[PDB]
């Protein structure tokens, strides 16, 4: 077991309806030599992340989304996607007036590979793995073509006027999405990323609607992730349906953020809910599964990896409100299967 101060609060790693990450660390697999790309709001300079973060890239083209004064650049720092006075919003809706910065991509990155065994803060599912921040979201979200470009690069794809990725990822985490069917361009980048060897792991979404009505779930060649609670049932906001492949803890998830309401001020930790929190659990387990597959000289295709994760899930608590894949992702059964 990890020595980090607040690991006990991370029920989602160890408890009844957790991901049994502890049972894999017991075997010596922590995702060593695995790289996971996080296509999200970018990364904080956080004492509980720094050492597990690789060079990334900022794909945000609009400088009024990026909030760092230019388009695409080599620094994936999360400037903070805060906004005032309906700057992203449907005025006059009071619920759309203002958001503090989410630190979303850092909360996601922490779930995968927070610095673990360094006493401070929290653990990550795959703390021996490293994270490549692919910043594609900022104030208001992000363009789909920035997201698509970002995910292709994340897998080792070359992009015009961007230096080659030295750290191509075996797993690409997309804690994001919106309404509408998968675009041609998105589907194409996903297929190309997959042909490079990457597993694309995506959030089902948070609108209590059929995930098929959204992307990236409606795309081929993704692993779509629903959200469960500490009681092993569907979190009420989680999207659902036949295209949800499996589920993972998506409520009361503790990870790494900043205290700043606008720009980074100091390292913090908070709880979040969302299929966005569930996804990095599956991406971390994916990395665990790969480290174990490496150990017995076994190569796994994205298709093989997705089937290993989908077939080795633990049961839900009851038949569930809605369809939410095969079960809760289960690192113990997944790893045991490949050995
Ligand atoms: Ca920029
Ligand atoms: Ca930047
Ligand atoms: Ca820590």
């Amino acid at each position: 077991a990890p020595n980090d101060q607040h690991y006990r609060e991370q029920w989602h790693y160890f408890d009844r309806y957790g991901v049994k990450a502890d049972k894999v660390w017991d075997m010596g697999f922590t995702g060593q030599n695995v790289v996971v790309a996080v296509v999200d709001t970018g990364i904080l300079h956080h004492r509980d992340l720094n050492a597990n973060v690789l060079p990334g890239y900022d794909f945000i083209s609009n400088s009024q989304i990026s909030l760092d004064g230019d388009g695409r650049d080599a620094d994936p720092f999360d400037e903070g996607d805060w906004f005032d006075n309906w700057a992203c919003g449907g005025y006059p809706d009071p619920r759309k007036e203002r958001s503090d910065s989410s630190w979303h991509g850092s909360h996601v990155a922490g779930t995968i590979a927070a610095v673990t065994n360094n006493r401070i803060g929290v653990a990550g599912v795959a703390y021996g793995a490293k994270v490549v921040p692919v910043r594609a979201l900022g104030r208001s979200g992000g363009y789909d073509s920035d997201i698509s470009d970002g995910l292709y690069w994340a897998a080792g794809g070359r992009i015009a006027g961007i230096p080659e990725n030295r750290n191509p990822a075996k797993v690409i985490n997309m804690s994001l999405g919106s309404d509408g069917q998968c675009s041609y361009n998105a589907q194409t980048m996903i297929d190309r990323a997959t042909r490079l060897g990457a597993l694309v792991v995506v959030a089902a979404g948070n609108e209590n609607q059929n995930a098929s009505n959204t992307w990236p779930t409606s795309c081929n060649n993704v692993l779509s992730v629903g959200a469960t609670t500490s009681r092993g049932i569907r979190a009420s906001f989680s999207n659902y349906g036949v295209d949800v492949d499996l589920a993972a803890p998506g409520q009361d998830i503790l990870s790494t953020v900043d205290s700043g309401t606008r720009r980074p001020v100091s390292d913090a930790y908070s709880f979040m809910a969302g299929t966005s929190m569930a996804t990095p659990h599956v991406s971390g387990v994916a990395a665990l599964v790969i480290s174990a597959a490496n150990s017995v000289n076994k190569n796994l295709t994205p298709a093989e990896l997705k089937d290993v994760l989908v077939s080795t899930t633990s049961p839900f608590n009851g038949r569930l409100d809605r369809a939410l894949g095969s079960g809760i992702v289960d690192a113990e059964a997944a790893v045991n299967s490949v050995l």
